[PDB]
């Protein structure tokens, strides 16, 4: 940086701290990643001064044919990853693309089926302090008590009974691989809408490494900054007999002018997962997750599903009498970063859990590797077998600090 | 930029090109404006790697320190601004900030009384293509048909006879200043909230050159990029009494993870605005707009309301026979960049209408004073007077170039 330092010195002494503070943690917040440099310039770009309320050729102000170049590389490189018959890159977060899709169809009550929140479901797949919840009937399926795979049998049940206009597949914290023609039959038997928010396993999806829901969904939500690498922002995906409805949802329906210079980001994150090293990058996420999903077994803990198909683990702490709150703290302690989460069916509540989520998304793009994970796991093993011992705590920390340079 | 280049080509050649376009075009959309290459630079930050879902101190991430530091600043910063009890910087945009505002203290059908959308009212203040006018009832007030101003005995009436649970002042295209006071009184008359939307004028206000709404309103809202000058975004200001019911409508209620890169711009923008350069630059801003205003009646221009109190003015074009869509594309002919815009009363449709919008924040940026304002009237005067002659479009086209260097 050149002008920030002279003009906000407050600013940019925070922003360092944070920058080196990314260097320097174990950062294993499943949702988490680290853009490129080539991303961030195009953020930090002029598009920021462009109003261009519409979309590109149809805009509701001159002087928009550069923006619309860029908003078109990124639909059309989004169509290109995805094989979408139609992409919409204007959302500004995963929370308005979601937002957007609710909007197109349905009206204010509806019945809509999802994932149970503490299962894996997302706070705006129908929490009641959420707009989801509190806009629209939410019902919800769960996973199996025992392997914590999505219970389709309870899918269909719910779907029967409940009759929703809409079925909600994906999730925020679900480790396996979701079965989305099994979401799309059950959608077709109650003549429900079926929408897929993908926002998790994006980048895994465009790598295929796990089945693509496209061909399955109505509709395909997704946040841009998780597995796909990109800016913070979200997308929507769908037919093209749902395209006018839905850039009519987003514009003028819930938004006004798009971010030009975050659209411009996208293409960019878009264009790097076209190429072939980000799938080879996409592979390492999905291994390093299996390595440390294993290696933490070896430790002798217990993991949700008994372990992953994806980018994310969940660690049930119970055997260990351990709280996902207390871990979550101690593992601050010595520089790794988790989330505590909720795991299915458990005792606990949603503010203090039985587990830890995982995710190994940002790692592997610093270029950790199996080794690592294995230190991973060892570390983390070493805090939460001995969370009374500063000796303990303090070789954790020089290990953490060794795997960061 | 260094890597964007490199990596992307195509989006950087579009950029180029974006970036090129904005010194070369005379801007007079009343809505943009140019930042800062700090503000861009703290938009272009790391940050953006961070999720920090609830708010500092708050949050529902660990290593969240030094973002807190971050959004604390952009908060502390607007309170001195506008004198506010309370501020929440996190709303994705305009859209969000109202969205927010609406979700907090209306339930789906409430009635809301705003300014009619064609004499000045947003797309967000009740459109019914607009989630506000599909969520809430929505009903209009109107300006005099002679005077153009505000018709406060019509705000009165509208909102005792259909009982508002919420009042919202405030425009995407009134010329003049508006009494929030009166605003106030009525909402009391009613047992109405009172909202203002300050989007428009914020950077005004924060000069003292409009009436601060802050002491008038319980909730203010407003975006970050049009006077105030910074990157695009929403922010809302409320008293400390509502402080915890507008951040829950934030999160969880609407949005999931903030923009910490677009925060971080947000206090340098702020930042900025605190500096007594900028009162002297929003000075300017008010100052140009009454030449430009004076200058294109000496011209024969008609305008709305007889001129203008702040950074915007409205041509009624119907004395010249010109409609605004033909008014705008002739412009864009010779690098004016307006909008067509409804005027009051106007019988054209909104897609046709009898006017245009300018507004004399963004060319006041690049240091335009009152002789470019007499130049830039006179040039509009040349095309609008002489749509038919190629040469007199030459003509102006040259004169746009020798104001734009």
């Amino acid at each position: 940086m050149k002008y920030l330092p002279q003009q906000d010195p407050q600013v940019f002494a925070a922003i360092e701290q944070e920058r080196k503070r990314q260097h320097a943690k174990i950062e294993l917040i499943a949702s988490e990643n680290f853009v490129s440099r080539a991303v961030m310039e195009a953020q930090g770009s002029v598009l920021t001064n462009k109003y261009a309320e519409g979309y590109p050729g149809r805009r509701y102000y001159g002087g928009c044919e550069y923006v619309d170049i860029v908003e078109e590389l990124a639909r059309e490189r989004a169509k290109q990853l995805f094989g979408a018959e139609h992409a919409n890159v204007q959302p500004h977060s995963g929370a308005q693309a979601n937002m957007a899709v609710y909007f197109t169809v349905l009206e204010h009550g509806d019945t809509v089926l999802g994932m149970n929140l503490s299962h894996g479901g997302h706070l705006t797949h129908g929490s009641p302090v959420n707009f989801s919840g509190v806009q629209y009937n939410f019902v919800a399926y769960g996973v199996d008590p025992e392997t914590h795979v999505i219970d389709y049998d309870d899918v269909r049940e719910k779907a029967r009974l409940h009759r929703p206009k809409l079925i909600v597949a994906a999730a925020s914290a679900y480790p396996r691989i979701i079965d989305f023609a099994k979401f799309r039959e059950i959608a077709d038997e109650v003549g429900a809408y079926l929408m897929v928010d993908m926002a998790h396993i994006a980048g895994l999806v465009a790598a295929g490494l796990h089945p693509n829901p496209v061909p399955y969904a109505h509709f395909v939500t997704t946040t841009t900054h998780k597995t796909l690498r990109g800016p913070r922002g979200g997308m929507i995906l769908c037919q093209e007999q749902f395209a006018k409805q839905i850039d009519k949802a987003i514009f003028p329906g819930i938004q006004g002018g798009p971010l030009m210079h975050v659209i411009a980001a996208k293409a960019v994150a878009f264009g790097e997962a076209l190429q072939d090293d980000f799938k080879a990058y996409a592979k390492r996420v999905v291994d390093n997750a299996k390595r440390l999903a294993s290696a933490l077994q070896n430790e002798g803990f217990t993991l949700v599903s008994g372990g992953t198909d994806n980018h994310l683990l969940l660690v049930d702490l119970r055997p260990q009498q351990l709280t996902g709150k207390t871990a979550e703290k101690v593992l601050d302690e010595v520089g790794i970063t988790v989330n505590k989460a909720t795991i299915p069916y458990d005792p606990e509540s949603p503010f203090v859990t039985s587990g830890i989520r995982i995710g190994t998304a940002a790692v592997t793009t610093r270029g950790f590797g199996l080794e690592e994970m294995d230190e991973i796991a060892a570390i983390i093993g070493l805090v939460l077998k001995n969370v009374g011992s500063e000796q303990a705590l303090e070789e954790a920390r020089q290990r953490v600090a060794a795997l960061t340079d």
